[PDB]
């Protein structure tokens, strides 16, 4: 089963993926959580996007592209994978479909601008692995610890409010149009397009992922 999860800054999409790894066994192939993990151990491939993803910007579609190819070369995406938070621009949807990466599903999670920047505010990392936590909604076992490894959790740089409202106006300008795009993809076919209301509870989100998948 292939399933991108398309949808604005911090709309839960990285929270829902860690249920979906764990109950579908695919992989969780995070564009944010490679570029983090690049730029942090100074990787040749990604080590360039850390003054971008500073800034609220995009990252180049070449730069990105490549790392997503070489990820869903490893043997672990034979069976399917999750893409979160890729395709981001028409460029990069357009190279997956010329490369016959075709996927089941495309979920959209839709959250008002608005509910964007106090997400922000408490959102909280265990940046080793991309487990997010949110201090008020969804918040660790034990303060300030990751429930699996007791380690500290921190907050993204990003996650700063003229950080995340660039974001939003990229995503508005180049991402939001893949909703138009996948659609299209539906009606002719080729993939199963599902919306999702993501401002209900994390529990119920969920539970309405668990309908949409079997
Ligand atoms: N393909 C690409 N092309 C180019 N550049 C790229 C790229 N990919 C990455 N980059 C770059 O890297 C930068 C960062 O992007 P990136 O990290 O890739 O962005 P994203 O995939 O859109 O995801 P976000 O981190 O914004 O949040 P999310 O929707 O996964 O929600 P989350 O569950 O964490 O949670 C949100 C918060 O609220 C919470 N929450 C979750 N669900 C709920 C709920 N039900 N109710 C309330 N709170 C909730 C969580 O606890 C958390 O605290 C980019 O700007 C760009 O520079």
């Amino acid at each position: 089963m292939r399933i991108i999860l398309l949808g604005a800054p911090v709309a839960g999409k990285g929270t829902q993926a860690q249920f979906i790894m764990e109950k579908y066994g695919i992989p969780q192939i995070s564009t944010g959580d490679m570029l983090r993990a690049a730029v942090k151990s100074g990787s040749e491939l990604g080590k360039q996007a850390k003054d971008i993803m500073d800034a609220g910007k995009l990252v180049t579609d070449e730069l990105v592209i490549a790392l997503v190819k070489e990820r869903i070369a490893q043997e672990d995406c034979r069976n399917g994978f999750l893409l979160d938070g890729f395709p981001r621009t028409i460029p990069q949807a357009d190279a997956m479909k010329e490369a016959g990466i075709n996927v089941d599903y495309v979920l959209e999670f839709d959250v008002p601008d608005e509910l964007i920047v106090d997400r922000i505010v408490g959102r909280r990392v265990h940046a080793p692995s991309g487990r997010v936590y949110h201090v008020k909604f969804n918040p660790p076992k034990v303060e300030g610890k990751d429930d699996v490894t007791g380690e500290e959790l921190t907050t993204r740089k990003d996650d700063q409010e003229e950080t995340v409202r660039k974001r939003l106006v990229e995503y508005h300008q180049m991402t939001a149009p893949l909703i138009g795009y996948y659609s299209k993809e539906a009606e002719a076919g080729n993939t199963k397009y599902a919306k999702v209301d993501g401002t209900k509870p994390v529990a119920e989100v969920r539970a309405d992922l668990e309908k949409i998948l079997g």
